[PDB]
This record gives C-alpha cells, structure tokens and sequence, in this order.
C-alpha cells in the first residue's frame, strides 16, 4: 500500500513483496476510480503504423534493459550499439535486431505474458528467425518445419517463428489463421452447426478463396498466409505433420462412441509480438495443451462444440433441473478423458493441478530473483475447479512489462485488391 | 474506451454500454499501470474516526442522491433537509438518518456490492432499525430476532439489522464474530484440527473469555458482543433458532456415514455499512446460500474442512496422481450432495447455475434503468465449474458507489481493559 505492493496467498498465509511493477511501461486499462481486470481487449491515426521518431526511444528501452539482463549497462558495447541502432533508424527509418537480442526479446515477451500459467518454462524457448521470408510459400515452408519441431511425435516442445517486422511500405506479414490448426466450422441453414462455431467466418473466407471444404466435424483448417502485404495464400499443413489424439474414457467405453478427438499442438497465430520497438505481426508460437483448454473451453463453451448436452443423454444423467448439476458431472469426465487420451497416445498434456501448481513455483522464484511476476489472475485462474487449485487463493498483480505479446485486429477486416 | 465504457458477453456477442461508473466516489485501488483486481483486501491517524467538517460533504451526497431517487431534487423537502442535517452536524459533530433514508442507503449498499452475485434481490431487503439498543444482551435479543426471521423456519429471508453508529465518545457497537453463525475449530498438538480451521483463533478467545467448549465437530460458536465500546460479552445462540441440515447424497447411501452438517443461514457480520458518512460497524445482514459457498469453499478449501482426502478414499478413487482429477470427481458429488440435502429439508438454497443466470439477468435490468451495474469478475465466477456458468464469459465493470459495505479490522486486535 503505502511504498512497495504485496501480494498475500490465502490459503498459505505467504506474503510476497513486488518491485517489479515499478518497471511497467505500458497502461492497464484501469483507472484510480475503474477496474477493467475482466476486460479482455483493453494501425494508428497519423501514420499507418509507428513512426521513425518514436522508435529510438523504445529500442534504447529494450537494449538498456538487454545490457543490464547480461550485466553490461553502459560499457562500450552497450553504448556502441544504441548509437548505431540511432543511426539505422535515421537512415532507414527502422532497425534490425540481433540474433542474440531477438532471442531474448521473444524469451522475455513470454517471461512477461501475464496470462500464461505455463510461463515456468520461459527460458526454455525455441526461436526460429524467420526474418528472411519473403513469400507466402516461404512462410508456410517455415510453418511447417514449426509444427514438425514443436510436435515432435508426441514428445512436445515450445517455440515461435518470427517473421519480418512490419515497416512503411513492403507492407506486412500475417498468418490469418487464430491457431495454425484448427478445426473447420460449417452453418447449415437448419441452424445447426457442424465443427467449430468460433470458426465458421473464418472457414466461410477459405472457401471463398478456393478452399474445398470436405464439410466434416473435424476438418483441420487450411493456413491463410499473407507476406509482404499480398493477398492471403491457401496452404494445406501435412496432414502427416498434424498430430491427432481420438478421445476416449478410461472407464466409459461408450466415451468412444462419441466420435472425438483433437489435435496435440496448440500454436497461436494471430498476435504481435513488441521488442524494442520494432512489432512483429507474424509470430505463431507454441507450447502444449493443459486439459481444461480443450475438455471445458473448446468441448464444452455453449458457442464452441457445446458436447454437453449430447454428453448428458449417453450418461442418462438428470436433466430435469440443474440443481443435479449434471453439467458439472458431463465436465469431470469429459476432462479424465481428453487427459486420459493424450497420456496413452503419448502426447504431451499438462492437467490444470500440476499446472496451477507450476506457475505459483514459478512466481516465488520470480519474486525472489525479478522482484516480482505480472500475472492476470482472471486468465490464470482454470475454468473448471478453480477453489481446489493453488492459483484462485493467489492474489495476483497485473501490469504490462516490454517486450511483450499483443493483441491486433483480423486482416481481413481491412484487406483489399 | 473514447467517452463511455463497453462490455461484452463472448458467449452471446452482447454489449453493454455503462455510464454509471462516473458515479464512481470511492478509488478502486488500481491505476493507470497496475491491476489490483485480485487483491482481497485492498479508525485513521489525526482523530480516532472521521471528523465533523469532512461530515456534511458526504451527508450531502447522500441525501442529493437520496432525493433524486424519489424524483425531488432540490425541491423545498430536499433544501430543508440538507440545511437541517448541517444544523445537527454543528451541533452534535454527527447527525441522525431518518428511517426511509437508512432503508433507501441499506437496499442500495446491498445494491452496490460489486461482489455479491445474489443482487438481483436487493430490493427485498428487510431493514431492522437497532439504533436504539444501548447494551449487548441488547444486541443479543436482536441478532436473535433477525436469525429467526430470517430463517423463517427454511423459507430464508434477506435481512440487515443495523446498530448504532459510530461517534466519538461513546465508542462503537461490533459483533467480533465473522458470521452469526459459524462452527468452532480446535487444534490438537497433534497437528489435526477438529472443526473449523478458519475459526481456531476466534474460538480461542470465546474459550480465554469463559466459553466451556464442547471439543466438537460441528459446535456452533457463541455471539461474542461489544456495545457502547465495552468488553464484548458472550452469548449462546438458541440452538432452537439454528437450523442445521444433515448432509446426505441422493445415490450414495455411504455419504451420511461422513458424518456431514451445515448451518442454513449465512450472515455476514463483520462488514461496516457506511451510508452518508456515517459508520454502522456492526451490521450482520444475511440472505441464502449458494451450494459452492458450503460444497466448495468451507468443505474443500485445504484451510478449511478439507474433506477432499477423506471423501477421496471413500469412492475408491484413483489417488495416484492429479490427472485422474480425483479431486475434481469428489467436488461434483459434495456439491450434488449439498444441494439435495438442503432441497429435502425444504431449507432454501440455490445452485451456481441458476445464481449466475439470475446476476445476468440483473446485470442487464441495471444496465437499463441505472446506467450500469459494478461487479468484480473475480467475485462473481463460481469456485467451481467456472467455465460453464454465464458469467465467466461476461465482462464486469468494477467500482465503488455509496452507500456501500466495506471491511473493518478486528477489534481483538486493538481492544483494552
Ligand atoms: C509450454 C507450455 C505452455 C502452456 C502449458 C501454456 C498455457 C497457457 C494457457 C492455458 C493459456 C490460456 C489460453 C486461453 O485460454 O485461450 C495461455 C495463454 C497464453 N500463453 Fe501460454 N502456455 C505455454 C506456452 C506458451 C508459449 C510458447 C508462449 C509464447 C512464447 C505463450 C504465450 C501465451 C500468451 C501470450 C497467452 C495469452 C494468449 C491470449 O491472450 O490470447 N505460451 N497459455
Ligand atoms: C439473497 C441471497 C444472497 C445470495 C445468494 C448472496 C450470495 C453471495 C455470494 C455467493 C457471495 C460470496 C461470499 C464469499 O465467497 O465469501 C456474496 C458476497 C457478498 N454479498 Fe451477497 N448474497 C445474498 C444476500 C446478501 C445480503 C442480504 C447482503 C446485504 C444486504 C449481501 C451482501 C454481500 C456482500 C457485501 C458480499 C461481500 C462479502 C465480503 O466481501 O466478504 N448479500 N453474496
Ligand atoms: C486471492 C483471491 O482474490 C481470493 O482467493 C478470492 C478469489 N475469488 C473469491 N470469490 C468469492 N466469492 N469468494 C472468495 O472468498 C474469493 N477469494
Ligand atoms: C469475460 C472474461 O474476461 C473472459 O470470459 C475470460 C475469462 N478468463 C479466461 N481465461 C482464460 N485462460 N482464457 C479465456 O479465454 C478467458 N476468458
Ligand atoms: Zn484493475
């Protein structure tokens, strides 16, 4: 309250003091008299994107905090190279990053993701420069390999693919797809929808774009990719690089009779990822799934696969009133399985206990040697069973730390010729 | 973001434009950088307490935004009143309210709670006037009352019973128990604790203040009273006047041999109601339950009842590692339980599904003929099955309007002689 902040854990008693937040560089959102903590969003108006001008500020930022990380703040590299950074940027209008620097940028853009439960693993980040790329073909190219690497066979691992950073002209590169895989979404004019409903306008723009629909449940999706500003391209991901999990119940085998399954690698593709200035606008990353991602959110959301009520009739549960609570009985088991699943077909899962428990490890140890750890406790906190898990007892400060991921609008939206 | 703020229902697409948040008197604890969104708990140095000439500008607020209510503003009844209140003010150093006013500011502190889910009812509520009571077995014979009328023999009813405010002399009135009523919890040093963990301190000093403790499971806690300032007094409730429910499973027949109970009354009592300025620290007010608040929180919380384990073996459940979500099977079942019991004993309750849609339907009548409605997402969402409620896909708005409740520090903790 009255210097530094504290967080305290209810369940534990432990206080923990933040100095971290000090460091905040951006906004919130919230105000001395608002709260906008439950708001999930919190181009320009002069030029279409940033300016020559702005930009040296921001990249002194990030490489000052670059040498401080490697303890070198002020020495002759240091000062060497915010000179020369000062003179790309008078002579371009722009600057490329090093390898070395763009590793620590995108390592700490994740370090910083304050709703990530998964951030224990940070350090252990995979980049891939694609900073080469001029074409479509060659984004899907680096695409793949991504997917291939991160996959793995089953044995997951985390890693993101960087794509040239948006400039004043060559316009800029895009994956149009919010995930790399996802399923299909198709509307029948009887109401009803067959795949995934988050998906259907985004399904309905690859098949205007010549994209031949096979009209499935599970229909892996078609990458949308857009480089150097040009139309978006139609790309089919390897089916043999897509690595699939049939879901079934280890003690319901009528489970199987359901008729799912889902992919093992979840890549988001449609953020900005923000170091030293410079905005990334195609920057898929990935990691692997905690159950509850698929079991609740994606099976179960009302606008998503909705399976509850299918889920109910199979089990004979109670739907008369849902003071049974029948829906939070379907939500158990549908969540034993999908983990269930991935643990036979060897597929890296992480359940939302042993990762809730994960990430208050890893907040101490941030508090201990960062001084603290933003954290958004309204994404950290798991959509099913949040009482029992070590996180919803955890009070949680938020704040936005650089360099960062961010959030940016749908190309489509504004796309032309 | 520009002028007025939005929220948006990601399950319906709904946007909700809210301008009451300028009625904002109170700071919410964040700022332009930082969210404190998830922090539980967000006297004074000159005086003791508030001070006369800070007085008036709140009584003011409070009777302009009283008579506006009624449609009156700055009609003759309205300008009389203010300059009345300023008299007494001068006279007294404080002022009294009238019994229409606290009505008006009790209903509203209740409507203006940003974390209770049941608002949709804070217009039902029965104010009892304790203004007049001096002493506390004075405050016994009307917590008494209150807890019988508010039971009303399982048909529950929302109820306030607000005491003297506070002065400066006189002291104040508090009732140092947390809730009305709330069962003991002791501590062997064997490590075990027997009862209510969250309750061995309090119940330590009703045991240092003469209670002769019965080293239960279930012993319901005695009244500890202060009145006027003096040493609080303990008081016994009639075990006739609390009703307790036997808790059963409606299809495990070895849940009764756990040997489960719960209270069917919750009443908050030691939240200060401040309303024109003026400070009500003892206030015990009370509505009904919601089958989490007891299956969830006081049953599995590891600081609580923790019964998780010993409800694990029971069903024979796979306790080898979390991923079996062993812990989340045993959640659902308590919680069936929970709500069936209280349901056959004809004891009101009701379960997170049908609360949270009815906050919803709230949020959206506030939205219309208030502008708005202050609510704390973190509050809000149900400790469990989180995801499959209506509002965990609604974004909330959080602020503070007057009147409002707010807490206080325990008075163990700063009493003499
Ligand atoms: C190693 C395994 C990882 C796990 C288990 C994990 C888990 C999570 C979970 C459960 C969410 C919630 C997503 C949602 O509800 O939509 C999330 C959000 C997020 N994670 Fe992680 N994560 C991991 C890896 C990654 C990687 C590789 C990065 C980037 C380097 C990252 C960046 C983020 C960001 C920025 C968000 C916010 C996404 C958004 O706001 O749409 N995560 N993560
Ligand atoms: C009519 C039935 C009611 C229901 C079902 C209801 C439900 C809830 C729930 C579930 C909580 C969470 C409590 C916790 O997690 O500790 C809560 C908080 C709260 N409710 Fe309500 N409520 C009701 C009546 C009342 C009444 C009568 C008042 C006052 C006039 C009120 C004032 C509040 C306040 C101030 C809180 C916050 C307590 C705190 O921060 O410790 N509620 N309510
Ligand atoms: C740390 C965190 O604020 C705390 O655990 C909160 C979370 N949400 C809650 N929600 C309700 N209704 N009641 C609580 O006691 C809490 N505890
Ligand atoms: C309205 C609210 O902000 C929204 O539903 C949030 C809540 N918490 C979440 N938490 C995670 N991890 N992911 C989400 O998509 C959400 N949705
Ligand atoms: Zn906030």
């Amino acid at each position: 309250g009255p210097r530094f902040l504290k967080v305290k854990n209810w369940e534990t008693d432990v206080v923990l003091t933040d100095t971290l937040h000090l460091k905040s560089t951006l906004e919130t959102g919230c105000t001395e008299h608002i709260c906008m903590g439950s708001i999930m969003l919190p181009t320009r108006k002069p030029e279409d994107v940033r300016t020559k001008d702005q930009l040296f500020p921001l990249a002194k930022e990030f490489l000052d905090q670059y040498y401080s990380s490697i303890k070198r703040f002020g020495s002759k590299a240091h000062m060497d190279r915010l000179e020369e950074v000062n003179k790309e940027i008078e002579s371009t209008s722009t600057y490329q990053l090093k390898d070395t620097e763009l590793i620590y940028g995108a390592k700490h853009a994740w370090r910083n993701a304050s709703r990530c439960v998964g951030r224990i693993q940070w350090s252990k980040l995979q980049v891939f420069d694609a900073r080469d790329c001029t074409t479509a073909h060659g984004m899907f190219n680096y695409i793949c390999n991504h997917v291939k690497y991160a996959t793995n066979k089953g044995n997951l691992r985390s890693a993101i693919t960087i794509f040239p950073q948006r400039t004043d002209g060559k316009h800029d590169f895009r994956v149009w797809n919010s995930q790399l895989i996802r399923y299909a979404g198709y509307k029948q004019p009887d109401g009803s929808t067959l795949g995934d409903p988050a998906n259907v306008q985004f399904t309905e723009i690859c098949i205007q774009q010549g994209w031949k629909a096979p009209r499935g449940r599970f229909d892996v999706l078609p990458l949308l990719l857009q480089a150097n500003g040009n139309d978006p391209e139609l790309f089919q991901i390897p089916p043999e690089l897509v690595l699939e999990v049939p879901i079934r119940h280890p003690k319901f085998d009528w489970f199987k009779d359901l008729g799912l399954k889902w992919y093992g690698l979840p890549a988001v593709s449609n953020m900005l990822l923000e170091i030293g200035g410079l905005e990334f606008s195609a920057c898929p990353f990935s990691g692997w799934y905690m159950g509850t991602e698929i079991g609740v959110r994606d099976y179960c959301d009302n606008s998503r696969y909705n399976i509850l009520e299918e889920v109910a009739k199979k089990m004979d549960l109670d739907m008369r009133k849902t003071s049974s609570l029948w829906k939070d009985q379907a939500l158990v088991e549908i969540n034993i399985a999908v983990l269930y699943s991935f643990q036979s077909d060897k597929v890296t899962i992480v359940d939302h206990h042993s990762a809730t428990e994960s990430f208050i490890k890893h907040m101490e140890n941030e508090y201990r040697c960062r001084g603290g750890c933003p954290a958004d406790w309204v994404w950290i906190v798991p959509p099913m069973s949040g009482s029992i898990t070590p996180v919803f007892h955890q009070e949680m400060l938020n704040y936005r730390l650089t360099p960062s991921f961010e959030y940016q609008p749908d190309p489509w939206n504004t796309h032309v010729w």
